């Protein structure tokens, strides 16, 4: 129906692909991320913000791709079909889920208008042609 | 983690189990209603309420399961493979997308108190024996 | 180009689909249920309401169409081509002109919120399944 | 030259023709109910209102159609020509007084405005296919 | 039961008997002195007058009667029970409608009043001898 | 049932009638016009003014008739019986359409009684010999 | 001497004989019912009621048609005059009987006004055909 | 069960026992009398008195034992029970009608009281020796 | 000594034979309703009403009954005049405890004057004939 | 299921039994005795005391036995079985009722608190061994 | 000795014993209705009500009586004794549980009055004879 | 549902675990020991307290199984499986009910906090080795 994830948040993306693919970490790392900041507030009974609304639903939604991928595994007798469910899951759809939980944790953690100015700033430093690119890339944090 | 979908709504997941598997309308109809009624909402650059974010959400990761459906039946070989995946993927992830879109749309429509409810009121009916449960089964209406 | 006969007045093609196709009344009888009870309204030279306009236009095409209907049945020599044009005619364009007479006349008798209210309950009925949607379904009526 | 009986009642003839032939109760019945309910008023010789006017003549009219019924059976010596007589006579001219008498009492008793709004939303139910229409119709009666 | 035709008019059948029955003019002059002087009145959508309101039904009544005569005309094979029947209609039945239009059009256009009186001074000339009953009946006129 | 589409608007088919049926444009460009001047406003949600909703109205009635043709032209098989039921459409069932366009597309840019007045002066100078009227005939323009 | 028996209570025998034939209720229930209800009153030496009054009457002149039975049963030898007798008197003169005293005990049970009001409705629900009425006949109740 | 016709206006049975059988007039001399004086006060739809009441219903019982006898003498095929039910009819069931419809004209027209004085006056006159007896007896009358 | 046993309460036997005799439920129903509605008020030394009065005699005098059937099945080796006793017993002279405890209990329970109107209607509906009954009978509830 | 007779009127079973069970008089003279002092109260419509309701009762059950001893006695055939069932009950049922008549009708007539206090009065004095006590037995009167 | 189980509650055992045994649904619908509508009541360490502690000390019971039922079917060796053990156990025992359990529901649902009222009711609509009682029962909703 | 039998009274079904199986007296003990102190309490028609509403339904409950036991005994007539059945279910059954009875005529009697503290110190006296644990196990007194 035409909906855009990050439009009710202020992003696009196409704002969200100024940052390559192999930029964002994996979605092991990210769930940890979540799991020891934001436990205590992902599990209570409050609308704390549409960013913990939006990270529940994205928790569950993998959840259910992960208990898919059980239950291929432990059937589905043909070890081709097997192997392509699982890796196109893993590789086609982990990529969508990565962005979206890198977005919701890192707006959740830094600030969505300092995420937003970052966007763009990687974006300025990412088109720069490598010979006057400068050795650092612009990095998000709290300490100097 | 642990997380429910309804706990910060209101509900839980053994609350909607009450009413049978059986009752909750097509998923290939719960988005046509939610399209002609909820579109301008759902397009909209603002966060209208905490409905509107799981609507969105949860119409946006079906869509990427269908995804999956067409490339499974695009890119596989084996027909019974072919059958199992779309099988399980269009009852098993579909009972519960239904859930959730029945829940969140009527929401929506007819109030958060009034969906409440009427679960409960429809659990009690349904359990009812036959000869003396009011005859006409319960319904959500606007007139 | 992209015009609707209901977004001027609150509803749209698909909210109006929530009724089946089959559910409206016959042509006949929209046209004397209009002349009955609104003849003065429609023979007046006042702009009563946009839906006098509308129905004004609406019959206005009908009456075309079945004038068309009558010289192609009368000035053909091919009895096929003349079944095949009336049928088309009294089959497809004839629901169109349904929906719409029927929309216009329950929105001049009741009130046009009555009638969305009457739409949106209805889409919820028919909705249900049959094992569960109660015998009598929703009805436009002022009658206790 | 088109006169019609509901116009100047607020009615028109294809308001009243969404009803079922098998609606209005026999002519026998219609005038001993108008017989029992008005006769005080049907008898006296003041115009009470314009209802009763549209209805005495209504009287005396079928009255006559009674008496050219009788008449043929009585004189005719074809068997088969006062079989079709009788018959057209008794069903085909039954129906429209029928509508009248119903018509001027129903009104007489309930009102104009609950009638004619009883009519609007009998039109509006009958009009519904019977897939989606409820089962029982509307009522009118104290 | 024992409906007077002519009682809320101020008057009575036997009053009206007066009058032979060839006086009263014919159904189709009756008619067209009608739509020619009172028909915008007729099909107006007031009640302008009581006897407006008999007028109508019985010029519906007097339809109704020629579409009998018509179908029995048309629908009837015996020629022999078609005449008779036509006969009888347009020989018996139009006499009292006869009778009702020329009351009815006559207290429109000359008065209630005037037509009471007339009736009785036509009583009065009609019950006397020839020999002194003068050669000029009464006649209704507004000069 | 005998309804005008200029009697609400203070206008007749009559008067329509006066000027030649030779003056009027094509649909094509009426409906260019029509998109080039007021698509934002026939689009919108509102009742800008009575003359939208009959231009609503005119331009899905002409759609729904050029998709009769289309139809007709790819089904029909007899050359002939398509020649006439297309040159019948968008003979006759055009030129009405022309009328109704041209008026209300004049009326939106110009103003209703700058357009009623034009009709009467451009049917009275050429119902006039060319030798005793202005020899250019008369234009509608906004500079 | 041409008297009606409830043209002084505000009904008329026409009235009464709106009902059917067959639903007043037996010679021996109506009076078990006066017996056990009004005895007191009946049988006191004061005017408590018209309706007293003529109940009074009606019960005594019963009883003399009665004693006129039993004379007749006891007496006559013939056994077919007999049977005419009896038949003639507990059929005709016991339907009126019925009648009267159904008008008179429901009257002083529950009101004349009331008792006047349920026969014009019993009478318009019978005409009335069943699949346009409400499905319960009335009933006259005091709770 | 057991109700007299008197007892509710101050007389009893055995009150009205004091005249002889044979000393009240004829039922149809006292039909005669009540429709020359009360005919237009029988009719009205007004509760006159419970004496006119008693009347009407005197009165149409009275007619109905006629229609009885009317019918019994036109169908019957025997002449002895032809004869014999009317012979009981208007001898045995008229006296008592004689009696009620004497008592309540009497009353209406000279006073309760009155009635009730004569009946007492008239009990002691008749009750006297023959040789003692005076040779008027007492006469109900509004005239010296 | 002629004495009514719900005349003092204001009914009577004429009254009360408005029910048909099927009508009252068995002896065992009502003294269980008894014993678990009143049961602490009917063993307890207070006068809290002549209902109680009532009840109190007549359990104790069909219990006085029962004892009698108890001795007569004990005693008697004739087992023909120890049925016909029984039989006598719980067919004829249970039906009156039947119908006082009915009254009774019902009166304690409802309200004297809502017992009588019950009664007043009942008797109305069982006189008409069946093809005019209603298919629903009074009945005595709290509840609608 | 556990009632006393006399609890609600201050005595109890045992306090009856005091007294020798041939002291208590006749039922047939108790009840000419009732018959005789308050017939006229008995018989009336109203709760004169509660000592009344209880005599009512009591002699009215008293009376269904007595038709229950007629009824056996003119039914049964075996005269044993007749002469069993009437002894027993008029002397196991007869002395109970005994009781009850003479404490009722004793109460009516001289008060509660003298009939209570002559019960103890006169079992002490019946205990009381001769030569030590009043020589003649206690007695009710009313002069 | 004789303790009346809803004696404490306004009630009495011969009052809740007019009901007929198809009146109660089943004891896994009772239990499914009290874990869904009452659970966060149930499993709190508070009192609430005397209405709670009732309904889980039924509960507990009941689930012991089907560790009975379940180990009886399991370590069983006679094929037709089971029969007869599981069919008592899940029919005469199960009645009087439905009852409690139906009692304590519909009380917490729609207050003791009504509940009280409704058995009165429904007791006087029963005790009718056919030939004489209205068609439908008395309603609780 | 996972409903604790002591969580509304203070205490936890593994607190209530410090005492051994053997350590609960007799069902007949208990239930003597009951009816001799609070029968009259117990067929109250009041909410005397919690405590009393947890012990009728105990002791209801318990006569239910008498009856099944009864019943087994009387009809079925395998002398094997009889002796299994009433050997399990007083042998097994009877454990839980012991406990109940005695946790709540406990704490009818003594008090709930004294018998709170009790089963603690139990605890502490029964986890002692035998060569340092008193001959003197704690008791329950006033």
């Amino acid at each position: 129906m035409d909906i855009d994830p990050y439009k009710e948040f202020g992003a696009t993306v196409e704002l969200l692909s100024f940052l390559p693919s192999d930029f964002f970490p994996s979605v092991r790392d990210l769930l940890d991320t979540a799991s020891a900041l934001y436990r205590e507030a992902l599990e209570s009974p409050e609308h704390c913000s549409p960013h913990h609304t939006a990270l529940r639903q994205a928790i569950l939604c993998w959840g259910e791709l992960m208990t898919l991928a059980t239950w291929v595994g432990v059937n589905l007798e043909d070890p081709a079909s097997r192997d392509l469910v699982v890796s196109y899951v893993n590789t086609n759809m982990g990529l969508k889920f990565r962005q979206l939980l890198w977005f919701h944790i890192s707006c959740l953690t830094f600030g969505r208008e300092t995420v937003i100015e970052y966007l763009v700033s990687f974006g300025v430093w990412i088109r720069t042609p490598p010979a006057y690119r400068p050795p650092n890339a612009p990095i998000l944090s709290t300490l100097p």
